[PDB]
């Protein structure tokens, strides 16, 4: 039978390598599932005199299968969507004489969600972390988001942790560990048993097994309940069982976040329709935030 070749199925291409011995490694920038993800220097890795600044991620220590596919997975995922203001830029791999090296364009503030943290503290509007600011990464994001649709991609695991930020208050979605290519059905089904980001899930992800366009919508929604709680955990306290699963089910929601505006509630609550098909397009959230 006949598929739609998927670009983020295919067997890698070289022109990414870059030999890592002319890499070095600063501290540690996160960890997530994973990967770990690394603050390194790149010597020529653009001009033949670079000196550039860089986020190597690599498999933490005894790795299993799953964390091993997913980190190829995703060179192949940045590979194919390449630059992108608000996707995370893929500038190269090593995949020869050691472990497989993922170079990326390093964010100076790491993790919205640790960012987040970080300026809780002295958050306020007007003008340091502004309400500008918070409206500006959820029109980022979701801008960002609207490109990996149309590019057929779902990413899987949206989340405040898996959005970075560069200087200009500009962000970049990273962790293509769990994205997929959607192209072939839409209605992409998870075969393995696997160990997903539940809190970040929507209903018919969990109980269907199914993820679709309007399936990280879902996730963006929990994303600007991060954003707007400045940092907060969903659910907290909350573990997840029968108890939680059921909850979203019968169709309760989390509360507007005290600094969300209310149409950033009121995007987030339709983000959460169970009826996935009364969720809106990433398209239609772009252009619902650049209306405020
Ligand atoms: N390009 C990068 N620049 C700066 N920080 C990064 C970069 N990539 C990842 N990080 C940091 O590392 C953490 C883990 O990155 P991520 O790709 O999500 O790994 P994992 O798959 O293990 O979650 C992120 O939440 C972020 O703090
Ligand atoms: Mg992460």
């Amino acid at each position: 039978n006949y598929v739609y070749i998927d670009p983020t199925q295919l067997p890698y291409d070289h022109k990414w390598e870059f030999p890592r011995n002319r890499l070095s490694f600063g501290k540690t920038l996160g960890a997530g599932a994973f990967g770990k993800v690394v603050e390194a220097t790149a010597y020529g890795l653009i001009k033949s005199d670079a000196a550039m600044t860089v986020a190597v991620k690599m498999l933490k220590p005894s790795a299993h299968l799953t964390e091993r596919e997913a980190l190829m997975s995703e060179l192949k995922v940045l590979s194919y969507l390449g630059n992108h203001m608000n996707i995370v830029n893929l500038l190269g791999a090593c995949t020869i004489g050691g472990p497989t090296l993922v170079i990326t364009e390093y964010c100076c503030y790491g993790d919205l969600l640790n960012f987040l943290r970080r300026k809780r503290d002295s958050f306020i509007c007007s003008k340091a972390l502004d309400l500008e600011d918070l409206l500006s990464f959820s029109y980022q994001v979701a801008k960002g988001m609207a490109f990996l649709a149309s590019k057929n991609c779902i990413h899987r695991d949206l989340a405040a942790r898996n959005i970075l930020l560069t200087h200009g208050r500009i962000t970049k979605i990273c962790d293509f560990g769990l994205a997929r290519d959607i192209k072939n059905d839409s209605n992409y089904v998870v075969k393995g048993n696997a160990r997903l980001p539940v809190k970040w899930m929507a209903p018919e992800s969990i109980f269907n097994c199914v993820y679709t366009f309007e399936s990280d919508v879902w996730s963006y929604g929990i994303f600007l309940w991060e954003l707007f709680s400045l940092g907060s955990s969903p659910y907290p306290g909350m573990p997840v069982d029968s108890k939680f699963y059921k909850m979203i089910k019968e169709g309760f929601r989390m509360l507007s976040p005290e600094h969300a505006p209310a149409e950033m509630y009121d995007i987030m609550k339709t983000c959460w329709d169970a009826d996935p098909l009364k969720r809106p397009t990433f398209k239609q959230i772009v252009q619902l935030i650049e209306k405020q």
